[PDB]
């Protein structure tokens, strides 16, 4: 098949890279290649990063800086050849058919996006939390208007799970030092796609073990455009109202104390001065 | 009358601010004070201010260290104990009859903000530019859905030429360290009010001789917003485009790189990629 | 009675809040207003003012980014609309006849400003000191240069336990950015009085559990003052000595290099060169 | 003669270091040292000192990182090795007897310090101004006390003119990054003195062509010092009440808001709240 | 023939990039790209290269915020495609047949890496100087031995006029943040190759109208690696004493001086303590 | 015998220096001055050194705001009188002979340095490692060629158990800021003398209990220096290639990342590109 860039940026995660890597090369689908950004490490990171490389020719390292998870992404669709670009958290890791089904989903249904789902590894009891069972296994074909309806964490502010056409990301890129980095840019991908195709099964396993800021404008953000681009905005708005909640209380508690009176105002707004 | 709180910022304004002041204490409604807030002035504004306040007692001054505009209208807001609040640029200037037109449309007709426009003075030609002429004169009250739909400068970030109930301020001030602040601002008084009456009439004198960033944002916010609260979005949405078209030209000739990029990609999608 | 100002600094007093703000609200002298500055708290403490603001209207909030206790009690001065104006704070606690015995004290007197003593709590013990005891109650009238002149942390150095009259705060604000703050300004009140009464009643308490260079510039102003003025300075020399002899030691041992040079300099001077 | 070790700090000054150092070099005493400490100058005054290094094996050159007036003297100090020290600005010039005259001020009249006068060259007009002139000439021998009543910047804030026997610098140093850091140190000196000699002849010419932070706090130190060592504080009372008035409203006009504050509030209480 | 990458950093130079520009397009060789890095440009730079993408598709163009021309030349080499990479500055412009005849140089002698000189064009004259004449062309394949051992500028301290063979990159990118970034690495592509072919034609054009430190310590890496390899260090050693030189006086002229002190000591060292 | 002086530099060693002053003041060898260099110490090194200096008038001190330990060394130099000079760490302690026989090494030879070894304390065990035994003692005189041809660390990198003439310092400083600061400095005295006397005896007692950066152009500086002047490279070469093997895989560690390619290209060009 073609070419898959898998992108992986690397900070301080001696413990669980090997087991993210493992996971990797153990694919079914074989013609991918992984970038491995070492964002400046300050563990063995590093030095797993090149031992691994000097035993499988897929793996291309790219060492820099350290300049935060974005510049660490960016840095990789940068670098990336494929047809398709993928991403991995080093913290995480996936079954060995996880790239094959995701390859599959998007080209047996001529999708230019596929997303799978994922369940829980909790680190502290070593124990799996299968959320997504077989029996509640789909498949589906989305038109863009149909998924911006739909699990929020999965489908807006996690980038794994999601094989994309590498054509998408002409504009697009994270954010530049700051988090919630996933929140302000993978649904860009999506704007730009014809349909998605959605797997339910969990094939990424999330290891389970902020920027307050960044979640109010990363939604004010997204209400706009895609007002601007005549999506329907009703679920974006009950998540808005959500993060406000979220904002004007621990804003407080942060001492971010114009970030309070902003988002209690907004809060205030919305509640008690809607329109009649 | 009721008291009338008048907010002028104070920084480096020697050559203009004899004119404002003269002015306002030439106005017909006399129940005024004037909050001058210099805002660490470096010129002669400092001992003006302070020989203003020797001649009329209406006249109270705050010095602060510099901190902006936003810092120093807030101040004023603080320090204002009227019942009405009103702003005025200290390199501008207004007919005597300007207060008590705003106060009269007020109150006479049950609204929480009047409006008034402005006429230009061009500092370069010393000569005034009547665009709002008496032949086109009229008055109206407005609900907040009619007064938001379209001058945009008028009414969304120019904070003079409105009066306001000093109520309305609850919870509300302007954004830190941060231009287009009126921008950010003035509209969030118009949705605590039940009803606004605009006068055409230019009784400010705008004296006539950038934060891109900012642009984006206070858009993306107030579009945010006004969905949640269920206001029409029309005007908004080609106000929005309009200055993702100038960010992402003027960033780029600045070297904002990141902001362009973000802009482009922005203006990308609505134009390219609109729902199907 | 006429009102008074509470004004009450809070940073990250969350085991102690509690405590000072029940026994304020217990006070048998009703007519007073509690200005909580909360100066950018990071732990529960600006939640534990909310809480207190919904049950007592008396209670009034003030959240403000963090800018140190001398801007917090500035912005308390700034809000209080009391006729008088006294500090507590928030790891303290009060008799609930406190502002009443100091209110008395004052009003009865014809003073404007009223002093009273304080015990101890000690929070590793959870045991009081009654240093100031029923047998050793007094009340007096003083003079400004009575006052001046002996308890220099009471009388000096901490800004709770006084009941001043609040036109006795023109020109006066604590020093910024900067700690011994209460050294640098409780007495300039004092300057400003024409008597003061004194009651030797421990009815506040100080719960038990540095700034060179202040502790030392402090001292030389107040001199310059008094001696500018006419007071006598003998007390103020013995104590100038004294915190020239700690600095002396204590600078060297903080590696604060000229400071250290500096103090001993000027002890030499002092105790080796003295006027011929 | 014993050794005279002359500080000269060198920053900028190339337009002025020749006239300087060739008024040096006649001296018609001759067992001095000139040490330069060119304090990190960026145009050729690095180079001219080098070049008068060459022919004169009297001047030493100490080259340093830029560090400011204060430091550049404190290293003159440090490497003078003569019974006696003083001072010369780089952009100033002497008569040719001018440490002749200096020296046997010191020496016949068992004095610890001489002191002279200046007189001025206008470099705009390329003219002497002789405000000391010969008929006005005296010498006098003067107690500290008698001293410290005396032509305030000649005494107290300007380091040239004065030759000091070097044993008097124990523990005495320029403070660092200072401005008027003469107005902080020259008096200290003094005050280790026994007795003074003043010659009243301008032999040392001052080249005619800031810090109001350090001009109200070197005054409040100096009044705290003399006041604990028991001299009259008459004189700088006076001075000290002058520089308040200058500062305040020089830190007004110049946005030194808090400075402002502090300098009207002591000289409201000087002027209108002195004991009784 | 095969694919030449043009790396051609871009950082405000509106007044000289259209001619730059066009002298490439004009290029006999026509299988290139070329790659402009605008560094974040605040003239009309930006806005000339996107113009120029327009009309021609061998133009790519990297914006990247400002981070010098290091930082723009390694995004440039990291971008490239070519089997050979070149440099041209944004500033000059060259001769139509310039790829070619590089091109024809390398591949039709089996070198690594062909060289050819450059003429210079006076902007202030807008008159070219001749200094490579056609009388004077050679042409002439080295050894890396015979390579090191030469102007000066031309071979190790000037980027352009050089085709390399794109697998010398290896491990080779300029110094971030440090000028003289050419001197620090020119060198180590040549140490890479096996043959380099020189032709002596200027047929590039320097348009004519220091970082000290570099300098020296660009030159003492040099010498230590060529020892190390086991290269002649004569010339070097010659080059190295002259920069010491200039180093000695320039960085103390600039007040540089800790650098003054090393450079001054090292040519002490060098010229009075030879070897026994 | 001539004065010799002890530079002692001091900061926050106040569990050693004890032991470090009374080793000294037991010298065998009294004529001599202790500088203490207190470079700003927190601890109680400052009131060490004041006790000590109180009892014994060869112990000078200096204190300094905190500068590193270069900055301290180099204000020993410049505040030393001693015909000769030498280091000891605060850390560290020495044999009541030590000082008497680097004396009789340098004055019986005729020699400009006399240098001699070290034994180790293990301050985690308490106990002795004798390294340097009474039998393998020997002493030689060596031309600067035969002591420039040798541990590594003794030599170049370790400034104590030498004794230098004080004239050998002209020019020479440790650089500021850096560590490995002996590594720069050491050695370029040895340069300077031409006759340096070993003495293999461990009489110097180093108690046992990087910048990477430096480790590298320190090598390189030292080679080209070496080279300039016409000494053998053999050995400097070879620590050159070892100190960068070390800092390529340390600096990858260390997230230092164009370090790490630096020092990775300049291994691969010597280990895989040496000269034809």
């Amino acid at each position: 098949g073609e070419l898959i860039s898998i992108i992986v940026p690397v900070y301080n995660v001696e413990k669980y890279l090997k087991r993210c890597l493992d996971s990797l090369l153990r694919q079914t689908y074989k013609n991918f290649e992984i970038i491995l950004i070492n964002d400046g490490s300050t563990d063995n990171s590093s030095i797993i990063c090149e031992e691994y490389a000097k035993i499988d020719n897929r793996i291309q390292i790219l060492h820099q800086t350290n300049a935060g998870p974005s510049a660490a992404r960016n840095a990789g669709i940068t670098y990336a050849s494929g047809k398709y670009i993928t991403f991995v958290d080093s913290d995480d890791f996936v079954e060995e058919f996880y790239l094959e089904h995701l390859y599959r989903a998007l080209v047996d249904n001529g999708s230019d996006i596929s997303v799978c789902n994922f369940n829980s590894f909790n680190e502290d009891r070593q124990s799996f939390l299968f959320s997504i069972t077989k029996e509640k296994y789909f498949c589906k074909n989305y038109t863009i208007a149909e998924w911006m309806d739909l699990n929020l964490f999965l489908t807006f502010t996690f980038s794994p799970t999601k094989l994309f056409k590498a054509e998408l990301f002409e504009g697009i890129r994270f954010p530049l030092g700051r988090l919630r980095e996933d929140d302000a840019t993978i649904y860009r991908l999506y704007l730009k796609a014809s349909q998605i195709t959605f797997i339910n099964e969990g094939s990424y396993y999330y290891s389970q073990r902020d920027d307050i800021s960044s979640m109010i404008s990363n939604a004010e953000e997204r209400i706009a455009l895609l007002a601007s681009m005549g999506y329907d905005l009703t679920e974006q708005i009950k998540s808005y109202k959500g993060r406000l909640k979220k904002c004007c209380e621990d804003a407080l508690r942060n001492g971010q104390i114009e970030l309070y009176q902003q988002c209690c105002n907004k809060l205030d707004l919305i509640e008690n001065y809607p329109k009649e």
